[PDB]
Formats: C-alpha cells, sequence, structure tokens
C-alpha cells in the first residue's frame, strides 16, 4: 500500500484562545461525504473578534471530479465560551439534510437543521438561508435537554441518525439517544442507555454497521482526568435501544457503569488513559479501540482488538518514531478501507506537532504497524472522513495546525491511497 498523491487546502484561520475549539477529538463528524459532495465544520472569528465565532460549513463536489471549497457563514449565533469542550458535530441523514449540535459544556442542547435536503436535492448557492434557526430541543422527542455535553451523530442504515450525548457532568452523568426519522422528520427518544453510578461513562464514539452500532468506554470517577478506569464495550441490534456484551449476554436498559459485565480490559485509575480517544468498526466486523496508558513503562497507544473468536487483545502501536503520548496530550483515530484490510491509525505525535498516519494489516493480526505519511505542522485531534475513504480511497483528513494566531489555519488533507 502507498500513497498516490498528497493535497491539502487550507480552509479558514483558526480561532484565538487558550482552548482549541476546531479539531477536537469526539467531533463526530466535522468531515463527511454525502454522494457526491464533501462537507465539513468548523469556527471562525466572527466581526467582533477574540472571543465571538461563527460556525461554518464548507461543501464541494468530490465526485466524479473535485471541485473548490465553498463556505457559509452561519452569523446568527455567536459562540463566546473558551472550552474546549464546545466543539460541533454535524450528521447528515439520508433525506440530505444537515443537522449540526454545537457550543456545550454542561448547559443545554444546540441543535439546528438545514431547512431542506440540500445534500441530496444540492442547491447551486451554498448560504446561511439554507439554514433553519438554532433550536434547544429536538422536534418530536423529548428532554432532558440539559445539561448536555458531546454530542455525537451516527446515520443508521435507513437514512435515520443517532444523536448521542452525555446529560450530567463529569463524575456524575449519563447518556441519552435520540432518533431522527428521514421519512417523517421527527425525532424520537431512545431513552438513557447508559447510566452513571457517581461517575460518568466516556464513549470512544459510535461505530454502526450493517445492522449493528457498536460502542466503547471508559469510566470516570471524579473531574480529575487520572481517575478513569476500565476499558468496556457493548453493542446494540436496534439502533440504541437494546444492548449486548461482548459475549451477545443482554444487558439491563441502560447499561450501568457499576455492570462489570462489559469490562473487556482491567485498567486502573492512574494508568494515564484519556477518555473519549478513537474506536472503529471495520467493514468486516472486527472492533478497535485506540487508547493509551503507562502500564509499560513508557507512554504509548494502545490498540484493542475484538477478534472474530470473541478474544480481545491489547497491543502497542509503537512504529519507529512515534512518540506515544501521555494523559493530556492530542488524541488520535482508527480508520479503515472498503475491504477490512487495512487499519489507519491517524496519530497526533506531541513531541513532533505533527499527524502520523500509519497503517496495520488484517493479515498480520495488526501487529504491522508502519509509516505511511505524515501531516506537519499539526494541534490538533485529528478526525476523518470515512464514506470518502470507503468510497474512493481517498484518506481525508481535518486539522487544526500548530503555531499562533493568526498564522494556525485549518486544513484538509488528502492521501489518494493506491488501494
Ligand atoms: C465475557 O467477556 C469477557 C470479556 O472479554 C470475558 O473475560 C475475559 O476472558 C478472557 C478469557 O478467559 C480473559 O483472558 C485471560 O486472562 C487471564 C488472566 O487471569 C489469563 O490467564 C489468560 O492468558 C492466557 O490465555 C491467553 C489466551 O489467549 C494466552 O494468550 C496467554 O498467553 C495465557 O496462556 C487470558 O489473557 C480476560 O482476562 C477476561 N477479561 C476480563 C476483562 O474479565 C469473559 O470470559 C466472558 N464470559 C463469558 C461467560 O463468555
Ligand atoms: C481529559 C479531558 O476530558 C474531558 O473533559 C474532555 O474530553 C476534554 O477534552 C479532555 O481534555
Ligand atoms: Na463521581
Amino acid at each position: 500500500l502507498t500513497v498516490k498523491s498528497t493535497k491539502q487546502w487550507t480552509i479558514g484561520t483558526d480561532v484565538q484562545g487558550s482552548e482549541r475549539l476546531n479539531g477536537v477529538s469526539y467531533q463526530e463528524d466535522a468531515l463527511i461525504t454525502y454522494g457526491d459532495y464533501q462537507y465539513v465544520t468548523f469556527y471562525e472569528t466572527a466581526p467582533a473578534g477574540y472571543l465571538n465565532h461563527f460556525v461554518k460549513v464548507g461543501r464541494r463536489r468530490v465526485s466524479p471530479s473535485v471541485g473548490d471549497w465553498e463556505f457559509l457563514t452561519l452569523d446568527d449565533y455567536t459562540q463566546k465560551t473558551m472550552d474546549g469542550h464546545n466543539m460541533i458535530s454535524m450528521g447528515i441523514s439520508g433525506d440530505g439534510k444537515i443537522h449540526l449540535s454545537f457550543d456545550h459544556h454542561d448547559v443545554p442542547i444546540n441543535y439546528r437543521i438545514s431547512k431542506n435536503g440540500i445534500a441530496k436535492d444540492v442547491p447551486s448557492k451554498w448560504t446561511s438561508d439554507l439554514f433553519d434557526p438554532v433550536v434547544h430541543e429536538l422536534v418530536g422527542s423529548q428532554g432532558p435537554y440539559s445539561p448536555l455535553t458531546y454530542p455525537r451523530f451516527e446515520p443508521l442504515g435507513n437514512g435515520d441518525l443517532l444523536l448521542e450525548f452525555r446529560i450530567g457532568q463529569s463524575g456524575s452523568g449519563d447518556s441519552y439517544i435520540h432518533r431522527y426519522s428521514a421519512s417523517t422528520g421527527k425525532w424520537q427518544a431512545y431513552g438513557m442507555y447508559i447510566q452513571g453510578d457517581d461517575n460518568n461513562a466516556y464513549i470512544n464514539g459510535l461505530d454502526y454497521l450493517d445492522g449493528k452500532l457498536y460502542t466503547s468506554w471508559t469510566v470516570r470517577e471524579t473531574p480529575n482526568a487520572d481517575t478513569n478506569h476500565g476499558v468496556y464495550f457493548a453493542y446494540s441490534n436496534d439502533d440504541g435501544k437494546t444492548w449486548f456484551n461482548t459475549n451477545d449476554t443482554k444487558l439491563t436498559k441502560p447499561i450501568s457503569t457499576s455492570d462489570d459485565s462489559t469490562l473487556i480490559w482491567d485498567i486502573p485509575q492512574n494508568s494515564r488513559m484519556v477518555n473519549q480517544e478513537g474506536q472503529l468498526i471495520d467493514t468486516k466486523g472486527r472492533f478497535h479501540i485506540l487508547m493509551r496508558d503507562l502500564l509499560s513503562g513508557e507512554h504509548q497507544y494502545q490498540h484493542y482488538l475484538r477478534k472474530a473468536d470473541g478474544t480481545w487483545t491489547k497491543n502497542a502501536i509503537n512504529p519507529a518514531g512515534l512518540n506515544g503520548p501521555d494523559l493530556y496530550d492530542p488524541r488520535g483515530k482508527l480508520a479503515g478501507d472498503a475491504s477490512g484490510e487495512y487499519l489507519f491509525g491517524i496519530l497526533p505525535d506531541p513531541v513532533k506537532q505533527s499527524t502520523g498516519i500509519y497503517v496495520a494489516t488484517a493479515s498480520k493480526d495488526f501487529k504491522d504497524w508502519k509509516s505511511l505519511a505524515e501531516i506537519p505542522n499539526t494541534s490538533t485531534e485529528p478526525l476523518f472522513d470515512k464514506t470518502r475513504l470507503h468510497e474512493s480511497g481517498i484518506l481525508s483528513v481535518f486539522v487544526r495546525q500548530a503555531g499562533g494566531f493568526p498564522d494556525r489555519k485549518l486544513q484538509v488533507w488528502d492521501f489518494e491511497l493506491d488501494l
């Protein structure tokens, strides 16, 4: 496997402040291909300047030829909170509507939707008036909508879309799922699906494939990030309503963080393992988790693999040149190609201030990690486009540069793979 071509685009100037608002690990998602177009969302500085931002949404054509990015500015909602939690997630439903949820740290939901199915019936003109106002509920569904952190979208197989988030706080919180029907345009509540017990679960993402929804998490006791413990897993065969552990044992609804039956790896507190890193269902149905810890004696990225024979394995990702991250360093992701043979570790390096793209193969039990490419000059939690990789064999990555405002840009890097 080799890179046929490498291209980059600067899509905006990052915002100024002591927190990272763009390129955050739990954006789900920031960069999405739907039909023939790719979409991206990020904050840019509003005319009021420092500590005033607007959400932007970019689009470009990617099939059958790649066209130029164009952007709209949502200049009716000013993001003002310098808190690295307050990121943006986007989702696109099978009616073509684009959904955005953003700007939360233990506050009520902030959500909006396109008026029409602009990703299906693609308008000529790309402007802000394609979006409805910001609302603080999900029409058709019910609360609680506060205190909300971590909106995550997952597109389902019938065009529907899940929206998942935590209600409560670090060290004491629960998570919920809501489902948007593409056929009716109404949301419905799936309710609480994981319940804390004077702690909170921190999921790594949502992964849906062929009618099954997968997630993994750690449990956090207190607002101190050293108090994470365990690596957990569950899946659902009904889009979030009911859940099973790794042994196909049905769980209680909601899943309790006290139920050890979802534990797949014992990781104590003070292991230097961070919440909300990376997960992946590959296209052959093997589940993968990216975490980190110091348990070997050195800080290293860790790959957890749920094998087909049922067994979990854990292997350090330690290819030559990769500096291992500590608790607070940027978080990575895992991506997969259409075949399921290739696993990509998209791993920010805290020494180099760059993002390494490493590849392992299913034939080698993913032990063969190798440096494939690098995105230089990043201070970001890199985020990729799942669909674009599956459909075209292009690994497309959204990144915040390193460096100082206003030199520090937002970019999309495309690695055309020789698949
Ligand atoms: C429900 O699922 C859980 C989670 O997967 C599962 O618990 C796991 O069971 C495995 C298999 O027993 C445990 O793995 C072993 O851990 C012990 C530590 O006491 C070691 O002895 C084992 O190492 C030997 O066996 C390995 C087999 O591959 C060899 O590679 C190794 O070199 C040794 O010979 C092995 O690692 C694992 O600890 C648990 N995990 C947890 C989190 O509890 C449980 O069994 C499932 N229950 C049912 C009813 O299916
Ligand atoms: C460790 C800490 O954990 C949560 O508060 C969020 O994931 C935040 O982004 C991360 O920095
Ligand atoms: Na607690």
